[PDB]
This record gives structure tokens, sequence and C-alpha cells, in this order.
């Protein structure tokens, strides 16, 4: 964010029943370097869980201390497997509107 396309912030989508911040920081600390916490002194990482039920999601995103090694692990990962599941992780795409629709886009 701010002027950066290399975030070490990542995106971590096919989890299942297992999106935990340890489970992450446990199995994508080989790579690199978690976004470690002031607070808990551990990695940090945005899981979605449900309330209604008290389940997860299946999708979160992990920080991480070393913009290159996110890269580094996106060229890995980008298509693995958490513990049986496949995910898919990304440099931390943006998330808005306007996207292949508008202005341009044409090509015929």
């Amino acid at each position: 964010e701010q002027d950066n396309s290399d975030n070490n912030t990542i995106f971590v989508q096919g989890l299942g029943e297992n999106v935990t911040i340890e489970s992450v920081a446990d199995y994508f600390k080989q790579i690199g370097i978690i976004k470690t916490n002031k607070k808990t002194g551990q990695p940090m990482i945005n899981l979605y869980t449900d309330r209604e039920t008290g389940k997860l999601k299946g999708e979160a995103t992990v920080s991480f201390d070393d913009p290159p090694s996110a890269k580094a692990a996106i060229d890995w990962f980008d298509g693995k497997e958490f513990s049986g599941n496949p995910i898919k992780v990304s440099f931390a795409t943006r998330r808005a509107d306007f996207n292949r629709g508008g202005g341009n886009g044409r090509g015929g």
C-alpha cells in the first residue's frame, strides 16, 4: 500500500477449516519471515472466520517481513496445498471496482 507493488503482504485462498495464523505461520515460514506482531511477537495473518456457526471461511492474507520474500513465495506456492487442500498465493491484489469494463478494454 501507499505506492508499493512488492507489498510483502500476500493473499492465500483455499484453506478449509484450517485457515489459522500459526498454521500459515508454521508452513509459510520456510520461504521467508512472516510479519511478526509486537503484541504476540508472532507472525501476523488476516483470516476470515464465521461467527454464526463458529468456523472458518477458507481465505486469509499473510503478511511478510520481507517484500522480495513475498514474491519468491508466490513463485513457489501459487497453487500449493494446505494440509491437503489447494491454495493460491498472490502479491496482495487490489480490491475495488472498475475491472475489465469502462474506458479501455476494446480490442477488435
